[PDB]
């Protein structure tokens, strides 16, 4: 509570992002956000035999949270069409 974890945490999916630094090809999407998507892949570790709450296990990262630090960094016109496109994925996974 004092940490912030959660600042943190979107610190982090930012910067997973401005590692991907995604751009286009002949116009149309490229997805270049390997980096968040291996960390994506990652994060679920196979918990629906274990035991843990996996379905809807991933409401921990935000999307407007991430959205106002992604225009601060000046980066919505550039990957918010693959941030939906992932986030679909990522909330039918």
């Amino acid at each position: 509570s004092e940490v912030d974890v959660e600042e943190l945490k979107l610190e982090i999916l930012c910067k997973a992002i401005k590692r991907d630094e995604w751009s286009a090809t002949d116009g149309k999407d490229d997805p270049i956000e390997a980096t968040k998507d291996s960390i994506f892949v990652k994060v679920l570790q196979n918990l629906l035999n274990k035991g843990i709450e996996l379905k809807g296990y991933l409401p921990k990262a935000e999307t407007l949270l991430q959205s106002e630090e992604l225009n601060s960094l000046k980066t919505n016109s550039y990957f918010e069409f693959s941030l939906k496109a992932n986030y679909e994925c990522y909330m039918k996974m």
